[PDB]
């Protein structure tokens, strides 16, 4: 009844949306992106995303493939394991298609709580 269901979705998307820039900046250097926190690794030429998996207590952030070099589709997911009953277990997926470099957002939330710019 009183779950903050719209704000949960907005918060989840706000945790992953800024990582699009992080990914693009690494790929433009010809470096790979890897999950988690840490320093750039000049031996393997990997840049970490810079955010902990649990930075937002609504859920968990994941990257696939890990590491990612831009020659395959990339997905960033926010899995809402920490949310209330309407959104628990739902997943927001950002996909960067390697063929064209374009990003899409899909969600399996109930349509009324899907954030702006994302589709089913």
């Amino acid at each position: 009844g009183t779950e903050f269901a719209r704000s949960e979705g907005a918060s989840a998307l706000a945790s992953v949306n800024p990582l699009k820039t992080t990914v693009e900046e690494a790929l433009s250097r010809g470096w790979s992106v890897k999950s988690g926190t840490g320093t750039e690794d000049a031996t393997k030429k990997e840049v970490p995303l810079g955010v902990a998996a649990d930075a937002n207590k609504l859920g968990t952030i994941a990257l696939k493939p890990d590491p990612a070099d831009g020659t395959a589709d990339i997905t960033l997911t926010f899995t809402m394991g920490g949310a209330g009953p309407k959104n628990k277990g739902k997943i927001i997926t950002l996909t960067r298609t390697a063929a064209d470099g374009l990003w899409k957002c899909t969600s399996d939330q109930d349509e009324q709580f899907i954030p702006k710019g994302c589709s089913r």
